[PDB]
């Protein structure tokens, strides 16, 4: 019972390079149809670069946390993130050296209920906390996977100080559990504007 | 990370991605330009769509856009299952009016490449089926054309013919012999 006239709403977050996208849901007797991406519209609202790789993660239990992740330059991925089933608390962290918002973060709830999408530009790290069982997270990347370039910052880093709605149990990968603290992170991304 | 398999109409390509399981669940790379372009799948993906079909027996198709708005489509099912159909509607094609089908599901995570020049149809086999597809051209409603699912010249073997939920546009699809088609065979 939430109505939007236009096919996409684009909303800049407090870190304005991060963009929350609300697509339009067309309901009928069959079910629904959503346009989830449209280059022409996205490019007019600041979202640039060729999407070279799409990924899909299933997280079976509430409390799965993945992040914080980025690829070193020149393999930095811009990401368009959505949840087709379930719900996540989704986080973008500005890790662009010299950025007036370096080490700051914004969050949004991405779910199969809202069908919201988050644009996380290159220069940022991504983290997500699973809030519903069997959560399917899909994202498009502006650069292809380069495992050697992947870096890992721990979820509970105190300088970043993300307010995770951690309810009870936390399921972490070994790489994420072994995430480093921001102060000893390897970062080459540079702020431009 | 991907197996690519040409169908009997060899421009139609079945893609089997690799599933990495762990304690958290799984990870799949569902598209990768470098790999896809090496295996014949070309064109910029300009638009992504998502359809939910609540009941078994929802049928959508048969759909294409006239040139110059023809969409190549990369089709997958993230939840549920469809009987997915590609129909060759390229004038002068040795397989004009022929079709290939595959089962796309959340169990197999298979994907189908349906090149421009083809029509797409899908029949929903599990409740709450989520079909996702990437298009090589943006939506142009004026260019959309609709061919009846049960057209007798195309003669698709749909695994269900009865409890069928159709859109009004699909119900009103035209028969192949009176279809508007401008796509041309080059291959
Ligand atoms: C709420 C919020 C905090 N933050 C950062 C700013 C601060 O470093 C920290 C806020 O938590 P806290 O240290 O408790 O607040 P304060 O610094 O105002 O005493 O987290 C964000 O980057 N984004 C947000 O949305
Ligand atoms: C991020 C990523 C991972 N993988 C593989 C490597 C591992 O086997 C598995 C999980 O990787 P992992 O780095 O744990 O993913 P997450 O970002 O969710 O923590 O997926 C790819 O094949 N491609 C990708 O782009
Ligand atoms: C089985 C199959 C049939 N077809 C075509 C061939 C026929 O024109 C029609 C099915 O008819 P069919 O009963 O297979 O052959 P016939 O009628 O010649 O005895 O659909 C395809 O295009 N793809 C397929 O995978
Ligand atoms: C195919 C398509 C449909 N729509 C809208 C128009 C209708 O309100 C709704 C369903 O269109 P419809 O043509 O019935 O979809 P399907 O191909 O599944 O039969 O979605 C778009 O906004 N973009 C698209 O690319």
């Amino acid at each position: 019972l939430y109505f939007q006239s236009m096919p996409f709403e684009f909303q800049k977050m407090l870190i304005p390079e991060v963009i929350l996208i609300k697509p339009k849901v067309f309901t009928d007797d069959r079910g629904f149809f959503i346009e989830t991406f449209k280059q022409s519209d996205f490019r007019r609202h600041g979202i640039n670069g060729e999407f070279l790789q799409d990924n899909h993660s299933l997280s079976m239990k509430k409390g799965v946390l993945r992040g914080l992740h980025y690829q070193l330059d020149p393999h930095a991925q811009g990401k368009l993130v959505r949840v087709v089933l379930g719900k996540v608390f989704d986080v973008a962290v500005d890790l662009r050296r010299e950025s007036p918002t370096f080490g700051k973060w914004v969050s949004t709830e991405l779910s199969s209920t809202n069908n919201h999408m988050l644009w996380i530009p290159p220069g940022f790290a991504h983290g997500m906390l699973v809030l519903e069982e069997n959560t399917h997270l899909l994202y498009k990347c502006t650069a292809e996977y380069v495992p050697e370039s992947e870096r890992y910052i721990r979820w509970d880093d105190p300088d970043i100080n993300i307010k995770w709605p951690i309810k009870n149990n936390l399921l972490l990968s070994e790489k994420d559990a072994a995430g480093v603290f921001l102060q000893r992170a390897e970062i080459n991304a540079q702020y431009h504007g």
